[PDB]
């Protein structure tokens, strides 16, 4: 997160960080035992760590669970990140308590102009670089379809929003990942892709969750 503010210790109880070895990559926990991340961050052997503020200092809420198994978006585009959207069981259900906690799904799509926080352990700098040790926090708006396509021109597809500043300054980067954009306590957004971070005239793209809601569910309850 460039730009942003240190949220505090356990203030986003559904932000996890996902290790393999290392923090790589965010998510959000929506339930017990599911995760939702990016699809560009699949790789084998994830642990999924939830409770955590200083992701380098064990500090007394965590929770590490190994994942047993990840689902990619069965129309996951790796060249286009179209459907930037995986789902990641837990071998054990997490405790749930107030600093470990699942956050809703949308049952409707937001618009532009509402506001939303993202959060996330990545690179704070917008030329260079700099991981914090603990929790980011970033609050911004959704921009309007019409923005979105004119920054990112060809690029952004119905799958896909906007959310930040055309100044620049402030944004999601490198490391904040297939973590969570939370709108009026709905996840509706997996921090996707953008130019750079934090420039002028090119935002951050998420990945619109609510496009995704009954794939999430069905696929849920079978696995
Ligand atoms: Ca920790």
């Amino acid at each position: 997160i460039v730009g942003g503010y240190t949220c505090g210790a356990n203030t986003v109880p559904y932000q996890v960080s996902l290790n393999s070895g290392y923090h790589f990559c965010g998510g959000s926990l929506i339930n017990s035992q599911w995760v939702v991340s990016a699809a560009h961050c699949y790789k084998s052997g994830i642990q999924v760590r939830l409770g955590e503020d200083n992701i380098n200092v064990v500090e007394g809420n965590e929770q590490f669970i190994s994942a047993s198994k990840s689902i990619v978006h069965p129309s996951y585009n790796s060249n286009t990140l179209n459907n930037d959207i995986m789902l990641i069981k837990l071998k054990s259900a997490a405790s749930l308590n107030s600093r470990v906690a699942s956050i809703s799904l949308p049952t409707s799509c937001a618009s532009a102009g509402t506001q939303c926080l993202i959060s996330g352990w990545g690179n704070t700098k917008s030329s260079g670089t700099s991981y914090p040790d603990v929790l980011k926090c970033l609050k911004a708006p959704i921009l309007s379809d019409s923005s979105c396509k004119s920054a990112y021109p060809g690029q952004i597809t119905s799958n896909m929003f906007c959310a930040g500043y055309l100044e620049g300054g402030k944004d999601s980067c490198q490391g904040d990942s297939g973590g969570p954009v939370v709108c009026s306590g709905k996840l509706q957004g997996i921090v996707s892709w953008g130019s750079g971070c934090a420039q002028k005239n090119k935002p951050g793209v998420y990945t619109k969750v609510c496009n995704y809601v009954s794939w999430i569910k069905q696929t849920i309850a079978s696995n």
